[PDB]
């Protein structure tokens, strides 16, 4: 059977039988913007995210999920005909998908979600599974808090001996996007500018490879106020040099106090603290030391060490935490749905053909 | 033959061949309150008292015996099914039986009951005995009065050179879970809050460990009113320290003058000498110097010299006054019905098989 | 003299000379949350509910009550300060005060509260109340069971002839802010995200207008779940459009069976018979016919009927049972305390300052 993780701003896709997906890329949808100048097949009416990111200039882009919301479904249904046809070359018809979702959304997406995947494509069976659960399954444990931050999403659960506690999840919408546009904002104070679509994903690829969290702001800023050297140069790929420095670190800081960009909600580590104090008493020294981290903006270096500090600085003393952080996070809750897509016993769960012509989409509530 | 103490609160058992019983275990039934967030067999529908205490937290609680009335006997059974087969290893139909229960108790009480443990567990042979009786074999004494006080019960039976007079013994319904819901109500007055089954557990705990009864009252209550130190700190599961102070000995003078609970009975050393006074003239000094106490709601501090000085300056002077307190008060009960199913004699009092057959479960009053 | 309510979520004070109150304000406290771009005096450091509500937005907005447990006593200092100097123009010298609060509070509440009347405003004497009581002047009944329930607290109390049954007393943290989030969690399924503390009140706003109480949640789940028009529309300030619909009861749905919110004690009318149910035989028929309801988080319309329901279908047959529903419920605790400071019987039991002046602020106690 397949296993699609269409969670913001990257799909990833492949047969369940296997440890790492088969193909990656970054779910862009673009569109020309000028008239043709000359004649041939060249200029398609669209391109999907592996040639819209090299054509990319030409093109504008769009991101048909925001926030984890689909906004364009006709955008997403060419994303999902481009997975099918084109990369993995597999029929739709004969293999069983099961979906990731956010812990939190409008139920209206799970409906038309079902309702592409029986009436178009004609897929046996189908399955949503919300992303912490799974990421619970690359590990292999059974207790723990999930964290998981991705592109404009970020959420946690509390699960203990397989049982979540629905009233203690959160959403809070800060991550990815949200988060890269700081970068933008700030990176004019040097002077250079970023404007549009099309280069604003040279700002993100930069920020995918140039940044680290400070394990005291106070310490570094001062460092970096005075002469000592900790910025790194940069080339364009116009091969303009850029010189970054004193803001590597100020830039992810803003995921902490976020008072930044505007918000007035807790933070990352107020949440996480937040949310274990909404399980009962008995369940809490089993969540530390099983804080389990998730989803690609968890790659930055140093949060393991901050995360930790700040949580030791403010749960109550003699209770020892520890942070567990695999490397190889970016696929986790790919990994997982591999690992409960192969479990005998889930074979029951998978929604049919028959179910969905009783109740239709709302079936999806059981 | 098999031992077992149903009583309140938790129960006791083992053979009687030996000093002590092999499992002690809080006979709480706890379930599941939420829906499977992970796949697997962990979540067994049920859990006996020796889980069910541990994994508290996803359980509720729930007590079979309540005021030493069974509320549901289908709980009992799920009780008696751990003990025999997964505790004590062996085939009911194998060895006789014989059950504690409190002295006055509703007989369709006792009718269940043995019907359960012929017409099912196919025992070869039942007796039922009073829980004071057995007291006594424990001291191996033929005179005195026995005090027992259990989980939601205490009672009183006068014997005399092995006789009891039925018309003397007293109920009275004060003791155990009724005591510490008054300790969850003062607790709050220091400002912490407990609310469910799995945390009334700690107050329990609590209770089980930073509780004494005052030599006077009236003088330990100036004392800590006064800036001088009788505090102790305790640690919460979660690490949130709490201290108790003015307390731990205001929570079981309650057991006295019961006032303090809204009840309006006498208390339990009125209990002792009215007992006393319903007895004749010339059985008193007898009784006297005999007043034997009995059941872990004893295992108090303190109570032995309360109870003589209270005693003393009511009974009439000139008359010798010793209370027999010893050790494994907690385990009385057991050791005496240890003690009744070694003597030979009593051999020929098993209810058998034929009887049953002949009389139905009224044949428990033979 | 002046009759004060600091009961959560909004203040209410007035002369006890009245009908009704004069002020009736949120008590909320808010703050600037960004430097000063023009100049001028009008940005002052604090602002209390009657502006907090108007500017709200730019400011944030903390609570300085919750579950009836004073959390900053600076803030409150604040409120009374507004009370005092800016709402009634009173020098606080001149008028005895008396004071509402929760039944069940941690003592030093009261130390700290007496204690500012009397340090700081100088008021020449004070009393403290509990609500239920005074709630009963209001009606001017002598027997009945009054039951309370106002932002972030529940209570009960039984009285007859003017006696209460301390030890029949309960609590239950359930109302308010605990039914608040549960509309912020379930509004988010028809997609509409509301974060923050300016705008929490937003869904207050909303939660005050359109809701009310199924006579059978299951009936009317069927009901909204067919095709029929249920759905009324919002406008929010900005002039976007909500549209709520199956949802308008879901709500208040959870008051009772509160396992919705996750809790798992008893609900409401549990509760109810379960307090009655600790009373004396007696006293009961005297108690039924006699629900006296309080508090603002009664006016939703249907909880009559409803509650009714529950209990006679809870209660013994052949018991007659009335629940005294007056309107302006709102008001009823403030009016009752308005009357028991007006008979001149009441007039010796105020704490004089000479008592605090010997016992200090433990005299509250007697
Ligand atoms: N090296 C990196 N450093 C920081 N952030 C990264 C890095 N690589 C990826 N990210 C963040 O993670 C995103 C990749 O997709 P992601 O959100 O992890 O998928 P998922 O939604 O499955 O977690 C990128 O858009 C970026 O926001
Ligand atoms: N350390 C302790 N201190 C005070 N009370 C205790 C302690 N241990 C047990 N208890 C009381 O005794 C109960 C244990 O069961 P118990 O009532 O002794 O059984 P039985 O009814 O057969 O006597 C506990 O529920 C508690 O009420
Ligand atoms: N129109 C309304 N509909 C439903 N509930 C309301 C309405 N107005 C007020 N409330 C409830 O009552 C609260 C107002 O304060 P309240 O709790 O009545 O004070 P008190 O604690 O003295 O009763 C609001 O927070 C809200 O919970």
């Amino acid at each position: 059977a397949l296993v699609v993780d269409n969670g913001s701003g990257m799909c990833k896709a492949g047969f369940a039988g296997d440890d790492a997906p088969r193909a990656v890329f970054p779910s862009i949808v673009g569109r020309p913007r000028h008239q043709g100048v000359m004649v041939g097949m060249g200029q398609k009416d669209s391109y999907v995210g592996d040639e819209a990111q090299s054509k990319r200039g030409i093109l504008t882009l769009k991101y048909p999920i925001e926030h984890g919301i689909v906004t364009n479904w006709d955008d997403m249904e060419k994303i999902w005909h481009h997975t099918f046809y084109n990369e993995l070359r597999v029929a739709p018809e004969e293999h069983p998908v099961l979906l990731t979702e956010a812990p939190l959304n409008p139920k209206a997406n799970r409906e038309k979600m079902t309702q592409i995947m029986f009436e178009t494509f004609n897929t046996p069976a189908m399955y949503v599974a919300i992303q912490a659960v799974l990421s619970l399954y690359a590990s292999g444990r059974t207790t723990g808090i999930v964290m998981d931050s991705g592109d404009g999403v970020t959420h946690t659960v509390p699960i203990y001996e397989g049982y979540a506690l629905p009233h203690a999840i959160l959403r809070l919408d800060l991550a990815g996007r949200d988060l890269t546009d700081y970068l933008m904002k700030i990176l004019t104070e040097r002077g250079y500018s970023f404007t549009t679509t099309a280069e604003r994903e040279i700002v993100r690829d930069i920020k995918e490879k140039l940044c680290y969290v400070a394990l005291d702001f106070e310490q570094e800023m001062a460092t970096a106020a005075s002469s000592s050297s900790l910025e790194k140069s940069y080339e364009l790929p116009d091969g303009q040099v850029i010189t970054i420095g004193n803001e590597r670190f100020r830039c992810p800081e803003a995921l902490f106090q976020p008072s930044f960009l505007g918000m007035e909600s807790c933070g990352i580590h107020e949440t996480t603290f937040n949310s274990i104090m909404k399980c009962d008493v008995d369940i809490r020294k089993d969540l530390y030391a099983n804080t389990v981290l998730s989803g690609g903006t968890t790659m930055y270096p140093g949060i393991a060490d901050r995360m930790q500090k700040e949580i030791t600085a403010l749960a109550p003393s003699t209770m020892k935490i520890k942070i567990i952080a695999p490397p190889e996070r970016k696929y986790s809750v790919w990994i997982g749905g591999s690992i409960l897509a192969s479990l005998s016993t889930f074979q029951q769960m998978w929604i049919s053909k028959q179910e969905y012509d009783e109740s239709g989409p709302s079936i999806v509530h059981r």
